[PDB]
């Protein structure tokens, strides 16, 4: 079984705008956990096929990972900081129903995860 296309990161008719809360979650939220120890499972979409995981996308119909938001934040794709929060949410939500207690990952997930809402808790204010 093939992976499906990755998200798409571009939209030509999708309205644009730069924001601070934007420009918090590019260079304040992705930088942090893109830098992280445990940032590698998350930088790129789960390859399937090159890791031998079939069921993936049976399990995971919202893949979501860190080098999508980073592409879609600096290709403008998010009009508000609420889209791109839920794509964070999303990476974390397919990580938790994937993988189990126990697993490396899940760990390493909630490590972010804690990273993340530390973050976002000093989103600043709206314009
Ligand atoms: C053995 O799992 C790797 C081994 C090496 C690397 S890697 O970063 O060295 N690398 C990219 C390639 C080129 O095609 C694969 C080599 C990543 C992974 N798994 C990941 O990323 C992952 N990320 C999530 C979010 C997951 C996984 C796979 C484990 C379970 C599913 C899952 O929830």
């Amino acid at each position: 079984s093939m992976n499906p296309p990755p998200p798409e990161t571009s939209n030509p008719n999708k309205p644009k705008r730069q924001t601070n809360q934007l420009q918090y979650l590019l260079r304040v939220v992705l930088k942090t956990l893109w830098k992280h120890q445990f940032a590698w499972p998350f930088q790129q979409p789960v390859d399937a096929v090159k890791l031998n995981l079939p069921d993936y996308y049976k399990i995971i119909k919202t893949p979501m990972d860190m080098g999508t938001i980073k592409k879609r934040l600096e290709n403008n794709y998010y009009w508000n900081a609420q889209e791109c929060i839920q794509d964070f949410n999303t990476m974390f939500t397919n990580c938790y129903i994937y993988n189990k207690p126990g697993d490396d990952i899940v760990l390493m997930a909630e490590a972010l995860e804690k990273l993340f809402l530390q973050k976002i808790n000093e989103l600043p204010t709206e314009e």
